[PDB]
């Protein structure tokens, strides 16, 4: 059920992902920007292990759109994002680095959160 708090946090989740998108840290989020596109990487095998995929273009598509109720909601999509990196690529890809150093930013705004 919405509470009256649900605006304001969004908001703050949507300064989390503006931040993820922006030049500050760009050296590492750029994997993160699209779906991933499988066959044009040559990683035929990525959606028979990645069940949902997401990505930040995805999560801002669903900010715009107002899918998000809530800010779980829109954690979710964010840590899906980075589980399905983890799942798929061995821990010492460098996408991985990537992924973990994008996470930390995530991780540390969102434990902000006004509540
Ligand atoms: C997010 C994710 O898991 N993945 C993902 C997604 C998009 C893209 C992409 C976008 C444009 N071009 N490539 C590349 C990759 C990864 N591959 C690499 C990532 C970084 C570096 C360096 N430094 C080298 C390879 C493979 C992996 C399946």
């Amino acid at each position: 059920g919405s509470h009256m708090q649900d605006p304001e946090q969004l908001k703050h989740c949507n300064g989390i992902l503006k931040e993820l998108l922006s030049k500050k840290h760009a050296a590492y989020a750029w994997p993160f920007y699209k779906p991933v596109d499988a066959s044009a990487l040559g990683l035929h095998d990525y959606h028979d292990i990645i069940k949902h995929p997401m990505d930040l273009s995805t999560v801002k598509r669903k900010m715009e759109n107002r899918d998000y109720r809530d800010a779980q909601e829109f954690a979710a999509d964010v840590r899906l994002m980075f589980s399905n990196c983890y799942k798929y690529n061995p821990p010492d890809h460098d996408v991985v680095a990537m992924a973990r150093k994008l996470q930390d930013v995530f991780e540390f705004r969102y434990a902000k959160m006004p509540d």
